[PDB]
């Protein structure tokens, strides 16, 4: 019995794993050089490992969690105390929303979760912001929001379905627990794990046929496979791109062509010494370097590892700049915390941004209108069923990629 | 004589005053801030210089604009567009289009928009011009170019744009190749000169609005109530939705001023000892924190060089929280990429002003997916309510537009 999974990030690795676990032989096929997609980490030589992709689960991440344990992995701690610069240096712990400004937020999630399908189409129609702008919050509280949501959405508020924002308040994904060996330790266990799977590297699926209770997919080399079933793994734009005979459910096709992609830029620094004056260092700002941390991974480092996350425009602004030029921005930002002394930087490892068409610069992100999309990408055709962040009840996480692997794996 | 309230002393509401004083009705204007002008302002240097921070350009063919600078007497002088390009390389102006292949899908798609019933532009906008044009065969680099090509009217990325809209706007789409004689406040400042009859309230927001008895009755947040015959709304759709109604607004209207997003756009001006470019009419485009710089330069025979910097979307919050230290370096980098690291003898720097963008947009209406049909409900009248403003407009988001806006209003008083 062959299933076919397309695509070899960690919902097509997870998909795999449990498929040839129960005998079945897998065909997993994927566009890119490489496995673990939008996971990747650098082993710096100083033994620190650098998460250029995916970094952080939360400690309540149950599907991570058990199969980091199931896999005899290790997580270790993050603790999240992060500062803002904006105006002025806020310290860790200071600068929320007012306590009547949340409660006017707190009533507003508690709304979207008690009004009924109808109700919740219509407050899709609107963004996040201009809906919480209209509910009376303060410009001054929607930046904060923006701050305190950014290493989730990579995007604006002014993007973003109320709705689907509101959502996803009622659990809201926090960044606390990394794997020991960076995030790609988790991928390579699953592709160490793996038993009677032939990858295809390199070759991507340009077409996907199902008939006569066969699904045929064609590479881009013109190779042809053949499965009992398949699960697509694929970013919302590749599924709109790829021809299908049949054709996609006419709102599965809308759903994939209504996904926005966020935008994350990552650069770690390697340094002489430590640029921070504290303990559990991260921050904040509105400049080109967004969150500014300390990233270290190995607890008696002599080099220390300064991480920058950057979202929106921020991504185009860092793809263009030169190494030299991030190092300033950084700079910049630590000057601002009133650090400013010249880093003495040794080493650096930023984003690959040249594959993008096949491995999303960020996650699915919902605009107004998109209320459903999730339900209808998910939705089997036949013997394809569909995983991947994009489908998951924790959309936009390396949780609700496995989660979906499961869900789709469950239905054969 | 009637009495006519205009709110709002942008250039849409300005000249709507003006209209109507020309025929001789009494007109109310309510203005938020303590300046009118709205989102048109220049403020003029010491080298003799004039510094557009809000709006520059208009298109030759913008007539409206045209016979209103010539009938207040005022002049306009031509902008060449010789734009070069960072993006992987520096790109020399007129070296940089997306594919001959992407430039046929492109024709075939606008023409393909004016020939399509309202059901069918009710579809393609459910899509982003971004997603649409991917799906219909445009590579990433021939979509980063458009974005490119397109910033200075949208100043937001095509992937939060209706595929509808955009290629609808594309029939006619703004040139920025004209500007006027000391710089655009003249024009602004030639209305507020030739107001009769007008009584000019300033820094007093209308809170409210009411409709009965053959009255329009605006009130403010100081507690002044105004009655008029008519009212002309030139405010921006964020404060249709905060203002209270009576009656309340149509359904559509609401919605459509709440699907707006107005773009960010920062403008930056160097005063500079030296000219940091090699060639007349220097413009050049790059994702970089300054996105477009231009020689911005009106006076000739000026020792002094205006080097313009205008940046877009979260350029607009990076350089709003940057000291001029760092703006200075931002533009200096962008001039490196180009071939022109050189140190910059920066004289003054005048930068955009961010503290009031509940009442004075930071850019121009853009229109999402699902947002079609906004303009025709934003625009369309509530009795003797009339509505104007760039976003009511066929050319919305110009100085044409909200011109044009203001003379569909005052037809109808
Ligand atoms: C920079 C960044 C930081 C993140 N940080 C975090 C974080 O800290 N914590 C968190 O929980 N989540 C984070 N996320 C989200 C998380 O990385 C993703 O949700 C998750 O890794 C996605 O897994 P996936 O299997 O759904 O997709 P992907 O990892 O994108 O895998 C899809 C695979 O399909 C392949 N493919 C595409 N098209 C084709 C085709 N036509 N044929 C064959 N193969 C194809 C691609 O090459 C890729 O390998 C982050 C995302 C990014 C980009
Ligand atoms: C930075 C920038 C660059 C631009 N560049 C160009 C360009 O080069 N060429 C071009 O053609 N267009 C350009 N535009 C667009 C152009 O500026 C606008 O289309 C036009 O000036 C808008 O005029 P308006 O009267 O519709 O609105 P505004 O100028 O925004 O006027 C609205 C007025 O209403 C007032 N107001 C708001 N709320 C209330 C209230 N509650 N009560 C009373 N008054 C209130 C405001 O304070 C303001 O004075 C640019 C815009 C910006 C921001």
């Amino acid at each position: 019995k062959t299933v076919i999974v397309m695509g070899g990030g960690i919902s097509g690795l997870y998909a795999s794993y449990l498929l040839s676990k129960t005998g079945i032989k897998v065909q997993l096929i994927e566009a890119t050089d490489r496995l673990g997609g939008r996971i990747r980490t650098v082993t710096d030589v100083s033994g620190n490992f650098l998460d250029l992709g995916a970094e952080w689960i939360q400690a309540e991440h149950r599907t991570a969690k058990s199969l980091i344990r199931e896999l005899g992995l290790k997580t270790t701690d993050f603790e999240v105390q992060s500062d803002l610069f904006f105006g002025s240096y806020r310290k860790f712990g200071t600068w929320d929303i007012s306590p009547k400004s949340q409660e006017i937020l707190n009533k507003l999630v508690q709304m979207n979760s008690k009004i009924n399908s109808t109700q919740q189409q219509e407050l899709d129609r609107i963004s996040f912001y201009n809906f919480l702008n209209y509910q009376g919050m303060s410009l001054e509280d929607l930046n904060i929001l923006n701050f305190k949501y950014s290493l989730y959405y990579g995007d604006s508020l002014r993007s973003l379905s109320a709705q689907k924002v509101l959502s996803d308040l009622v659990n809201f994904p926090k960044y606390n627990t990394r794997v020991e060996g960076g995030m790609e330790t988790l991928t390579r266990a699953l592709v160490s794990s793996l038993e009677n799977t032939e990858i295809i590297f390199s070759d991507p699926v340009v077409s996907v046929s199902q008939g006569e209770g066969k699904v045929i997919v064609t590479t881009v080399s013109g190779k042809k496979i053949e499965g009992n079933a398949c699960i697509s793994t694929l970013p919302a734009n590749q599924l709109t791109t790829i021809q299908w005979d049949p054709e996609l459910d006419k709102e599965k096709k809308l759903s994939a062509l209504r996904i926005r992609y966020s935008r994350i830029y990552k650069t770690f620094l390697m340094l002489r010494e430590a640029p921070w004056t504290r303990g559990s260092f991260s921050a904040y700002s509105d400049s080109v370097a967004g969150f500014i941390y300390d990233a270290g991974t190995k607890i008696n480092s002599e080099d220390k590892i300064l991480g920058m996350i950057s979202t929106g425009d921020r991504y185009d602004i860092l793809a263009s700049s030169t190494d030299a030029m991030k190092v300033e921005y950084i700079r910049l930002a630590l000057e601002s915390l009133g650090q400013g002394r010249e880093l003495q930087v040794l080493r650096i490892q930023s984003s690959e941004t040249s594959q993008s068409k096949f491995i999303p610069t960020g996650i699915a992100t919902f605009p107004p209108g998109s209320y459903g999309s999730i339900i209808s990408l998910l939705k089997p055709m036949d013997r394809i069923f569909f995983a991947g962040e994009h489908t998951a009840e924790l959309n936009g996480t390396v949780e609700g990629a496995l989660a979906s692997a499961i869900r789709a794996v469950n239905q054969v």
